[PDB]
């Protein structure tokens, strides 16, 4: 898997990301995990972090899996990474995120993320209190 360059454009919620990706605007949705609707309980909270993460940032990245791309909705699949950090990782790390939609070949980081979600869980953060 490769890093490759990409801009903030908006933070959308918490885990979708509007990117400028080789040069073109898209909306990235995060792999593996799944963050409450803004509506739902933890969904104003795991939207401002997802925002505060990659507004802070200074690098943003984006790292595509061995599968597909884009989702149905023609939203990019991929890991985004806030200054080296995977906000997808620390979304589940704080228990703002569960693991999830995990299809076969776009997987590569599933067994960190459920590692991370056992430490949230373990720690009753957030959805897990
Ligand atoms: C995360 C992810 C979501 N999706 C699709 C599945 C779901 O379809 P449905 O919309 O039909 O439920 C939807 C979940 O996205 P949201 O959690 O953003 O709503 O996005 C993929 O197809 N691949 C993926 O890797
Ligand atoms: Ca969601």
């Amino acid at each position: 898997l490769h890093k490759e360059p990409a801009t903030l454009i908006k933070a959308i919620d918490g885990d979708t990301v509007k990117l400028m990706y080789k040069g073109q605007p898209m909306t990235f949705r995060l792999l593996l995990v799944d963050t409450p609707e803004f509506n739902e309980k933890y969904g104003p909270e795991a939207s401002a972090f997802e925002k505060k993460m990659v507004e802070n940032a200074k690098k943003i990245e984006v790292e595509f899996d061995k599968g597909q791309r884009t989702d149905k909705y023609g939203r990019g699949l991929a890991y985004i990474y806030a200054d080296g950090k995977m906000v997808n990782e620390a979304l589940v790390r704080q228990g703002l995120a569960k693991v999830a939609y995990v299809y076969k070949g776009n997987n590569t980081h599933e067994q960190l993320l459920r590692k991370a979600e056992a430490q949230a869980k373990k720690e009753k953060l957030n959805i897990w209190s």
